[PDB]
């Protein structure tokens, strides 16, 4: 006797890996489940789990996956995700990844402000007097930073890929007691950089 045969999944993708841009718009397309029977059964397609299911739909008939929630890479770069399709007396499932692709979407961010240092007026040219950091999550040029004075300084320098903050000119307490210093924190996405400013404050103490 015939039994009945269970459909079968033959999409490439799940041998691999599935790559969704995390700036796809919410109600799209982000691929299609294709499967065979071979008794010509009609066929309904699936997602479960709880985030899957969240993040995901499906199209019970055309298998079409969807995208129902919004992604975002910096917070979750990738899912294990289970769609089942079924002839209606078996349900078969297979698991994919799912690569969430970055976009250039954050701006670096400046930690531990407000940034301050005191500094002798007898401080030499070349010494270095503060680090800056910005970070960024994106990857790639994206990620990226690059530090500048904006305004420059004729007084102070800041190295531009490591954020050190030098004395470029002699002080003199008289003169100027207090600089207040803007530093630009910029990535260095080709198309669509992103920046960041932080106000340095540098205090020129008396030697008497
Ligand atoms: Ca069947
Ligand atoms: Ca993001
Ligand atoms: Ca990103
Ligand atoms: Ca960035
Ligand atoms: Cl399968
Ligand atoms: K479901
Ligand atoms: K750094
Ligand atoms: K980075
Ligand atoms: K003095």
């Amino acid at each position: 006797m015939q039994v009945n045969r269970l459909p079968f999944f033959t999409n490439h993708f799940f041998d691999t890996y599935l790559l969704i841009s995390e700036d796809t718009p919410v109600g799209s397309s982000v691929t299609q489940l294709l499967a065979r029977d071979m008794d010509n059964d009609p066929l309904v397609f699936g997602v479960s789990g709880e985030e899957a299911s969240r993040f995901f739909a499906v199209e019970p008939d055309t298998g079409v996956v969807w995208l129902r929630q919004p992604l975002d890479r910096e917070t979750k770069s990738e899912f294990t995700v289970e769609f089942s399709v079924s002839d209606h007396q078996g349900v078969i499932t297979r698991k994919v990844n799912i690569q969430v692709g970055d976009v250039n979407d954050n701006a670096p961010t400046f930690h531990n402000q407000p940034y301050s240092v005191r500094i002798p007026e007898n401080t030499p040219v070349g010494t270095p007097i503060f680090i800056v950091n910005a970070t960024d999550p994106d990857l790639g040029a994206g990620g990226s930073v690059l530090y500048s004075f904006q305004p420059p300084s004729p007084f102070f320098a800041i190295d531009s890929a490591r954020g050190i903050v030098t004395v470029i000119q002699e002080l003199d307490y008289e003169v100027t007691q207090a600089y207040q210093l803007t530093v630009n924190a910029t990535d260095q996405d080709k198309t669509r950089p992103l920046s960041t400013l932080a106000n340095l404050a540098i205090i020129i103490t008396d030697l008497e």
